């Protein structure tokens, strides 16, 4: 089997991407944030504290003839950005782009933190990291991908995120029309439960490529590109007036600037992030200070190849017995 679903930016900045997901019988369609940096599929629901729901579409398990309470199971997750959610668990039928999994754990939120409430466009998350990170207790649950894998034509999914435009998540096949040139594959460590890999270096604009190993995670659920302070300083030094602002929470730059591109290495291959992808717009409405899309990972504890980086590529998440990651230009 295969599946193919369009993923759409939630706003004009590509702050996140939503993908429609069918849950239950008859189908309830919720727009979920596919997140290769976590491993829980959770949804706003009829059980979510009413004051914490503001415009989201909810899953109502009592209206699904295939829903079953997973007795005694609870979940609770905290994300790198400080947001969180928790609740109980149902199993139900879940379909993405025509690919159906029966008996998928659907984690129903009883509580969500303010950032979730305030984002009316995101009805929940669909985790695509390794199932070892799943938070369900006392019996850990599998991700949608893990459940689907054996049925897929090939044990892979691909992320093809758009810049200010829709893109695609495919399951079970590689669309050879969706990228240019060849796909370069690189090793993955699953030791921390992430799609963790080592970039071979970087360049700023038309500058020379610096060969240096940068360990980090391919994370579709993180908006920005978080890299070591040395790398980030080298980038922003090429933008007149750019500076790190403790008050704002990162590098800002004059909105009048033209940003240079940023290249990262995948083996001997190179992925180029155009400068415009690095612009996250005014820090507040009407400001002439703009927020940068490349930020320091110092004090995160891990480098994160988030959407800023991933949307410059066609990315293969290869879930074979020994997982690997593939990147192609597009």
């Amino acid at each position: 089997s295969t599946g193919s679903a369009t993923t759409t930016p939630i706003d004009s900045l590509d702050d996140a991407y939503i993908t429609p997901v069918q849950i239950g019988t008859p189908a309830q369609t919720l727009n979920l944030d596919f997140d290769t940096g976590s491993s829980d599929l959770w949804v706003f629901s009829s059980e979510t504290t009413a004051s914490e729901v503001d415009g989201q579409t909810i899953y109502t398990p009592s209206k699904s003839t295939t829903a079953k309470l997973l007795s005694g199971a609870t979940w609770s997750i905290s994300y790198g950005d400080g947001s969180s959610s928790s609740g109980d668990v149902y199993t139900d039928t879940v379909s993405v782009g025509g690919l159906t999994v029966t008996g998928q754990a659907v984690e129903s939120a009883k509580k969500v933190s303010s950032s979730f409430t305030e984002d009316s466009t995101i009805d929940g998350l669909l985790g695509l990291a390794f199932s070892t990170l799943n938070t369900v207790s006392p019996t850990q649950q599998k991700t949608f991908f893990d459940n689907a894998k054996a049925s897929l034509d090939s044990p892979v999914f691909t992320a093809d995120l758009g810049y200010h435009a829709p893109g695609t998540y495919n399951f079970g096949f590689i669309d050879t029309t969706a990228y240019t040139g060849s796909i370069t594959y690189t090793a993955v460590s699953t030791k921390q439960g992430f799609w963790e890999w080592t970039s071979t270096g970087y360049a700023v604009g038309s500058g020379t490529f610096k060969s240096t190993s940068i360990d980090g995670i391919a994370d579709t659920g993180t908006t920005l590109l978080y890299l070591p302070a040395t790398v980030v300083s080298a980038y922003w030094a090429q933008v007149s007036g750019a500076k790190s602002s403790s008050s704002v929470g990162g590098y800002v730059f004059p909105c009048s600037a033209t940003l240079p591109s940023f290249t990262f290495g995948v083996g001997s291959a190179r992925i180029v992030i155009p400068g415009d992808y690095i612009d996250f717009g005014p820090i507040s409405t009407g400001s002439s200070s703009c927020f940068g899309g490349i930020q320091s990972s110092a004090g995160i504890g891990i480098n994160i190849f988030g959407d800023v980086a991933l949307k410059a590529a066609f990315v293969v998440f290869n879930g074979a017995t020994t997982p690997t990651l593939g990147f192609a230009s597009k």
